[PDB]
């Protein structure tokens, strides 16, 4: 029950944060790299996209700012910080290998 | 610097129950077949495995037993407990290759 919902956070953020390694970003634009970069078999909800930004705002991870504001409306903009790319270099390097890491095994076990 | 210590303990948590898809195992044996699996950049220490070990198997998705040396294994319900996170974990880098395309 938790294993496996660690798993699923970890992962979402691994790729919510690679989005932010691309660019600046708001909610809607991230919400639809996604859904491209995966071909509609991961498309997340605002509310998802929220409670992680807010996590990750408050890990020093994450910045945010607006961005486009006017009268008639305004959108927030998600910035990774560079002390969260060292936070987090150690994590992705070692995402970069986890998938040598399985097949290796599958490998060397059959 | 919690975030990336979550996403470290996933990804030991799925290398670690991907040894025993493959089928039973012991700690010394899980370590070596990891280490050498990493590249000798993943070695695990035994301590740390016990109390990873400890937490699955009170969830269900591990036992452990008594062979002729202690195995674990994964539990019938522990693999489908796991199915979906691993599904998912098997797409992430196709998505991360295609963003960067993009």
């Amino acid at each position: 029950a938790e294993i496996p919902k660690e798993m699923l956070r970890a992962q979402t953020n691994a790729i919510l944060l690679n989005v932010l390694k691309q660019g600046d970003n708001y909610v809607y634009g991230i919400i639809k790299q996604v859904k491209e970069a995966s071909n509609g078999e991961m498309e997340l909800n605002e509310a998802t996209l929220y409670t992680i930004f807010k996590r990750l705002e408050k890990d020093g991870i994450i910045s945010s700012y607006w961005g486009d504001e006017s009268q008639g409306g305004r959108r927030k903009y998600y910035r990774l910080t560079e002390i969260g790319h060292e936070n987090m270099r150690l994590a992705f390097e070692s995402w970069s290998r986890v998938d040598k890491i399985i097949e290796n095994l599958e490998a060397n076990k059959k």
